């Protein structure tokens, strides 16, 4: 698993469930093409978006719906989305997992990647 | 000023210093519409971006050039950019200051709205 | 001023104001001697901690009292306090800004260190 | 497992590993008492530190080696260490992981508490 992508809330501790994302490939021409999407499960995770051959070379981009999130608590969030882009693959395949910590005001993202 | 910036980085514990970025508004065709740039100062800040007048309430999104950064840095950053995307002035008119705290790995990004 | 702390709050979007904070430096048993404490403005900052003169080197920490603010606003909160724990002036005096950025359940601490 | 802790590099993207860490609990007379302690797995997480039945209401803190850490790497990080202190199981039995992220000017940490 190639890609995947974990949501936290920093308000209550806990994994940030049903949160929809989706992933993004930039094409030749310069577009953002759909590449895949999903939400988060109870533990906060998303995986299964791609496959070591589907994800190749690129830069791709991570939109993540933390303002859905954020309303059905009853919270009006600063962010309208939390975007993740870039470049994946170039020195060969590797493995991307993408954390994203959130509060109304704030969020954070990181990544491990690993060979 | 009702748009400023900060910019931290991480790595040094300093002002992240001459880092561009680009603020865009949302067209009502959904494209992102440039209209202010900028690279922070010595104080890592981005003063002057608007005016109160200018600044209407819309969807804005601020695109920091953190890879350009960390490259003149000498250092691999895994993001393209740092993106900041949200509504403003819903309620009316506030005062927004961006911070933005930076690592190679990883990125914050917070919103103070004083009224 | 060689001391300076600034607090921002995530859930709220504003600068935390009235945190309150005590600064100790190690003493040669090892144990925490209290020397400087205050709360914060409604910036969110403390100022006038110490001076030039009395910051010398050796080893400071800072608690920063999370749980007070977080109970203040009826949220409940992870952490006891924030502590903030460094060497001080190892290549001689430098301004020290410390920024924490705070959720009920995560908390960020970064020094903008400056000469 | 009611008590884990992962550590990640936000320079590198990666696990931080072989982080040293000690859990102290606070004693009916106020002192910190030593509980558990270990070091950070190729993964960057530490398991095991304790039980259920041992694992008790009360203020624990756990004190991460960053320093040793980052002076390994070459670097002089501003932080001495990066502590954690929270009260745990008040309402009950909990599992609580803690995570955090490590630069050399900044960390950040984080709590997800589970039932």
């Amino acid at each position: 698993c190639p890609l995947m992508v974990k949501v936290l809330d920093a308000v209550r501790g806990s994994p940030a469930i049903n949160v929809a994302m989706h992933v993004f490939r930039k094409a030749a021409d310069d577009t953002w093409e759909p590449f895949a999407s999903g939400k988060t499960s109870e533990s906060g995770e998303l995986h299964g978006l791609t496959t070591e051959e589907e994800f190749v070379e690129g830069i791709y981009k991570v939109e993540i719906d933390t303002k859905s999130y954020w309303k059905a608590l009853g919270i009006s969030p600063f962010h309208e989305h939390a975007e993740v882009v870039f470049t994946a693959n170039d020195s060969g395949p590797r493995r991307y997992t993408i954390a994203a910590l959130l509060s109304p005001y704030s969020y954070s993202t990181t990544a491990v990647v690993t060979n």
